């Protein structure tokens, strides 16, 4: 029958595409072009309307939610007729305006169908509930196939991305983005699994590569994932994971690298948020040897560091998880000795956030108000609890004094470089069990990092992850450039504009080069007299008159804009050296190197300088020369609404997140050129009263102007 061509993924087939009976019901809707539109909304950003009446300048409407709207006739846009309803790639669309992407989306996701291209991108609307779609019936359908000879998955990505590799005899790049509770690491671990499934096995810790590549995701997550308001398991810091293949596809090795660890959250929750996941894992009690080993009680709110907001959530079993971390570190190759020590080192950073401190009676100094949890820290981190608590109050030289604030400080800033230390150490170690002495040629990227960020308010780190967005949409435009430009090529059209990627380059300049913000960042902190409001002169006096890109700020208190590809992001800049800098009781570093655990002092062995944005720079670096010897493939996660509600869309949340991925961005830049592309001759054009320079000739097919198949079917 009809549908023959969907035989193949069974059951998954109503999640995929839908039927040709329903498709032809659809085609007969009832549709005036001339009425039915899209006009503004205040609550939801846009709606569909149907038109009552004109004013000879205004027009009025019946919108969708039963309203009646007046609006500027320029407001006014039109839909898609039937014919394009949930179609499978966007960029077939006529019109490709704001709602005509919102809505294809929209209604995809209404029927279940949450996957769907727009030119190069992949775009996934986060369910909420588990679709019957990635079972072997399915991997079996995708193997081998051309996106265009199935319907939108992302196993279409992996797949072909698998094949590109053999084909092509190249890297190739998967960038999966979005914003918080999206769906990245689902898709991401899909993806890895994948791979897992189909790739070659090469010639002969515990168990198979493709166990220990998979096992790596348990143990990352448990201290780098945490219960934020949007997400249950939110990913705290960005990943990158290189799967390494030799020749026919054997599956050779794997790196994984990490950037910008959430450093606050070890010691500070918001009251609907936790933190680390491993705190929890460990008080389950499921191993109660674990207890024990670290002196502790089962009970989170014993624990300042751990205990400011939430404690429990009901999607997670924190037991169960605390044998998946274990077993994690079992399968990859950990030993007794260093799972104990990560055990021990968690305990330790528990217990350092319960020393409490006081003031001399007769000076402003502070000194140990009870010793019981500094010496269960001490010990725990095979420390001198005496000279732990000296350095704490008496920084060595010249010896400097403290009050309470002060320490409090201090031992919150070396709780975090603590886990963040620790974490790396792990990352490095999971690297050590993922290479193996099998040959490799090609291999294919994974990165799963937060995309573009505009909250109410942004600080030192939404700049950070706002410039990798920048080189990453760059990397983007790019490529979308040398494919437009092949393509114009090939048919034979004479086409000239600027690199895509080169939009870019002035917000990047303005935060990447010499005097640059990150370099007047820098530069500022080499001096001890400086400060957040000489920094914001600094930065004022280099770029208000000179850098188009650098603003005034508008008017929660921010102090400059940048006007980034995905819009005006206003900065607040108090503490940005601080951050920066991240300064530590080096008097306690000492100890920490010459500790008689071995964790603690291999952490800090190297030890300060670099500062995180020189971190950052170096990291963003690496990944940009790696991704640009690569055939990338785009992946773009929406989140359909605030409260987890499937099957449920709120209009300005997905807009926004378009506006900010890229998506209208890859839409705004083909349509310099020629967008609309049909195949057949140049008597019938030359044959209309119509624009003449809106349309060329190419060898299969005719190149026009956005607009042109907008007055030309309007017309039929
Ligand atoms: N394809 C899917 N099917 C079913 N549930 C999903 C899917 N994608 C996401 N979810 C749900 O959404 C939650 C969050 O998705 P996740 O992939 O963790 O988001 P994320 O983009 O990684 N956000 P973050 O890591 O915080 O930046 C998951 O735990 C699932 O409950
Ligand atoms: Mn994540």
């Amino acid at each position: 029958g009809g549908d023959s061509e969907m035989a193949v993924f069974g059951a998954a087939a109503p999640y995929l595409r839908k039927s040709e009976k329903e498709r032809l019901e659809a085609q007969t809707r009832p549709f005036d072009l001339k009425k039915d539109v899209f006009v503004p909304d205040d609550k939801q950003e846009f709606v569909k309307a149907k038109i009552v009446s004109r004013e000879g300048g205004k027009v009025t409407a019946e919108t969708e939610y039963g309203k009646t709207v007046t609006v500027k006739e320029d407001q006014v846009m039109q839909q898609n007729p039937p014919k394009f309803d949930k179609i499978e790639d966007m960029a077939m669309l006529t019109f490709l305006h704001e709602p005509a992407v919102l809505y294809n989306l929209k209604d995809r996701y209404g029927s279940w169908m949450i996957y769907t291209y727009s030119g190069l991108f992949c775009v996934t609307v986060n369910p909420y509930k588990w679709l019957p779609v990635y079972t072997p019936e399915v991997v079996a359908a995708y193997r081998g196939k051309k996106r265009s000879e199935a319907p939108p998955h992302i196993f279409s990505i992996s797949d072909n991305a698998y094949q590109y590799m053999l084909t092509d005899r190249e890297n190739q790049s998967i960038l999966i983005t979005g914003e918080s509770g999206a769906g990245k690491t689902v898709n991401t671990k899909r993806v890895i699994q994948y791979f897992a499934v189909i790739a070659a096995i090469g010639d002969r810790g515990k168990g198979t590569l493709e166990d220990q590549i998979i096992q790596a995701n348990p143990a990352l997550e448990a201290f780098g994932n945490a219960k934020t308001v949007r997400n249950d398991n939110s990913s705290r810091f960005g990943k990158f994971i290189r799967i390494h293949f030799g020749a026919t596809g054997k599956l050779a090795s794997a790196d994984i690298e990490t950037y910008l660890l959430e450093k606050s959250r070890v010691i500070f929750q918001l009251k609907a948020e936790r933190d680390y996941h491993i705190f929890y894992q460990i008080l389950s009690n499921k191993k109660p040897e674990l207890l024990d080993m670290l002196l502790i009680t089962n009970n989170p709110y014993d624990y300042a560091f751990i205990s400011q907001g939430e404690t429990t959530v009901a999607s997670i079993d924190d037991a169960e998880e605390l044998m998946a971390t274990d077993n994690a570190f079992d399968v990859l190759g950990f030993t007794s000795e260093e799972k104990n020590s990560m055990y021990k080192l968690t305990g330790a950073i528990m217990h350092f956030g319960n020393m409490k401190f006081k003031l001399k009676q007769r000076e402003e100094q502070a000194e140990p108000d009870g010793t019981e949890e500094a010496d269960k820290s001490a010990y725990l981190m095979g420390l001198n609890s005496a000279d732990l608590l000296k350095g704490l109050c008496h920084p060595r030289y010249v010896t400097k004094g403290q009050n309470v604030q002060q320490v409090i400080y201090a031992t919150g800033a070396l709780a975090k470089a603590v886990y963040e230390r620790m974490f790396n150490w792990m990352v490095t170690r999971i690297n050590a069990t993922l290479e193996t002495k099998q040959p490799r040629q090609y291999f294919i990227g994974v990165l799963d990092i937060a995309g573009f960020e505009i909250f109410d308010f942004n600080s030192f780190e939404q700049l950070c992850i706002n410039f990798t967005n920048e080189k990453l949409q760059q990397f983007f435009n790019h490529h979308m450039f040398v494919l437009e430009q092949e393509e114009y090529k090939k048919e034979g059209i004479e086409w000239t504009f600027i690199d895509f990627g080169m939009d870019l380059q002035a917000c990047i300049d303005l935060i990447e080069k010499p005097m640059g913000i990150m370099s007047i960042l820098e530069e500022e902190c080499m001096f001890p007299k400086a400060t957040d409001m000489t920094f914001k002169a600094k930065l004022f006096d280099n770029h208000l008159g000179k850098s188009a890109n650098f603003q005034k700020p508008r008017n929660p208190e921010a102090h400059f804009s940048l006007i980034h590809y995905a819009g005006i992001v206003d900065y607040n800049i108090i503490g940005w050296l601080q951050k920066n800098k991240d300064p530590l009781n080096e008097t306690v570093v000492g100890l920490y190197q010459k500790s008689s655990l071995k964790l603690l002092s291999t952490l800090f062995a190297n030890y300060a300088f670099q500062t995180v944005s020189a971190l950052h720079r170096e990291n963003l670096n690496k990944l940009m020369t790696n991704l640009r010897s690569t055939h990338p493939h785009f992946v773009r996660c929406i989140i359909p609404n605030e409260t987890k509600s499937p099957g449920v869309m709120d209009n300005p949340l997905v807009m926004h997140q378009l506006r900010c991925n890229g998506v209208l961005e890859g839409i705004r830049i083909c349509r310099k050129g020629f967008p609309n592309r049909i195949l057949y001759a140049e008597k019938l054009l030359s044959s209309l009263d119509i624009d003449h320079n809106q349309y060329k000739f190419g060898h299969t097919k005719v190149f026009f102007k956005a607009g042109l198949l907008g007055l030309l079917e309007e017309m039929r």
